[PDB]
């Protein structure tokens, strides 16, 4: 006969959430803080995974931040940037891993596996020591939000920091520019970029565009049945297109959860909050609609290994 599991399901929608969790998306929806106004083809749109797959490529900008955008080319900007492209700096690998910081990662025994791709991505204050059997030992490239580095005090501090490159990114008002939102960023990070990279010259350091994750958004919204939380992706969702643009092929573990799925938030953190697998401020919920949708591993993976494989944009078909 045939397997009867579930592993993550591509339809999914706010009807498929916990009260609470629905109440949470329609509250952000009132809101709408970044002032979001999708005009874009009317939600629902239906892409095949690789005409969706190219979408992404073609649609979605991943740059940083260099001396020639305005006004990071004025004096008091000078020599805080890092000098090459992240491109150039950043591979191109194989294989790559992004490692959500899931609570589910708790006792996957899934560090070594982790530790044979040519990088690992990870995100904001997401710790290796301690959990190295589950989480591994590497990390290459760390992405971070702006809140972390403007108001965590541990991030001029711990060592944990000193790995690898870094990226910040910080929402942005809905399809505004460079300047305008360095007018108005969501959180002011920029004396502590500067601070940090006064005190770690060789340890590569970049800022994310503001457009990246709303032209992502856009595509998340034409996919979606309904309208979607008006706030931008999940760092987890950027992290991933991130990789897919320096590798052939991205890993992604505990994003869609496996068989160990949990309310715990962190594996590194003992607190439960179903919001952090389902969304609350983020779109998770259609993230991984999308990561299921382009998944090119079989569900046993996902149900096993909590494990989810997308090709690189270098090597698809357009
Ligand atoms: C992402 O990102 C990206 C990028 O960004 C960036 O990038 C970089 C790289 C660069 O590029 C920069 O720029 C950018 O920014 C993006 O993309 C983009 O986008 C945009 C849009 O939005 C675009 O823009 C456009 O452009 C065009 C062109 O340009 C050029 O130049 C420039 C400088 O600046 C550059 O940049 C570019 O690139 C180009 O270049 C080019 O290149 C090419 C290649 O590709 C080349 O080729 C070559 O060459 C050589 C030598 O020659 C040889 O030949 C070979 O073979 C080849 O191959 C070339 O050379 C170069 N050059 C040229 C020029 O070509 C422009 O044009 C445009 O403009 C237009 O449109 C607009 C709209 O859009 C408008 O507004 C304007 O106005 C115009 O229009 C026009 O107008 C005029 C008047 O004014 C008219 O005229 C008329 O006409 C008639 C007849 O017809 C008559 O004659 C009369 O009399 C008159 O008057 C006309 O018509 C019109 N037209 C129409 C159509 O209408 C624009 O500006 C760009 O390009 C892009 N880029 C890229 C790269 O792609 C994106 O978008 C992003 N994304 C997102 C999502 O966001
Ligand atoms: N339970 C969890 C916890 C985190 N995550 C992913 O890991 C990313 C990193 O988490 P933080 O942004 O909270 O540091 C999230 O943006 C989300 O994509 C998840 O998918 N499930």
């Amino acid at each position: 006969p045939e397997a009867s599991f579930q592993v993550w399901n591509k339809d999914s929608s706010s009807k498929n959430l916990i009260p609470r969790l629905q109440k949470i998306w329609k509250n952000y929806l009132s809101m709408n803080k970044y002032k979001v106004s999708y005009k874009g083809p009317g939600p629902g749109i239906k892409f095949s995974a690789e005409a969706l797959r190219c979408h992404l490529r073609d649609h979605v900008n991943v740059s940083m931040v260099e001396v020639t955008d305005f006004p990071f080319n004025t004096s008091e900007w000078e020599g805080y940037l890092p000098k090459e492209s992240i491109r150039t700096k950043a591979g191109p690998w194989g294989r790559c891993a992004v490692v959500s910081s899931a609570g589910s990662l708790k006792s996957s025994q899934l560090g070594r596996e982790i530790d044979d791709h040519d990088a690992v991505l990870r995100f904001n204050g997401a710790p290796t020591a301690n959990f190295q059997q589950d989480v591994g030992t590497k990390t290459t490239i760390r992405l971070m939000n702006s809140q972390l580095v403007t108001t965590e005090k541990r991030f001029l501090k711990d060592s944990l920091y000193n790995e690898g490159i870094l990226i910040v990114w910080d929402p942005s008002v809905y399809h505004s520019d460079i300047p305008k939102w360095y007018q108005n960023p969501d959180y002011n990070f920029f004396n502590n970029y500067k601070t940090y990279r006064k005190l770690h010259p060789n340890q590569p350091f970049y800022i994310l565009k503001p457009q990246m994750p709303w032209e992502l958004w856009d595509i998340l919204q034409e996919i979606s049945p309904e309208e979607i939380q008006p706030n931008p992706p999940s760092s987890g969702m950027l992290g991933i297109i991130i990789m897919m643009t320096l590798c052939d092929q991205v890993d992604i573990y505990e994003f869609l959860p496996s068989k160990r799925k949990t309310d715990v938030c962190y594996y590194y953190q003992k607190f439960f909050d179903s919001a952090c697998t389902m969304g609350a401020y983020h779109p998770l919920l259609y993230e991984k609609n999308l990561v299921k949708h382009l998944n090119q591993g079989t569900d046993e993976d996902i149900y096993l290994l909590g494990k989810a494989t997308l090709p690189g944009f270098r090597t698809i078909h357009c």
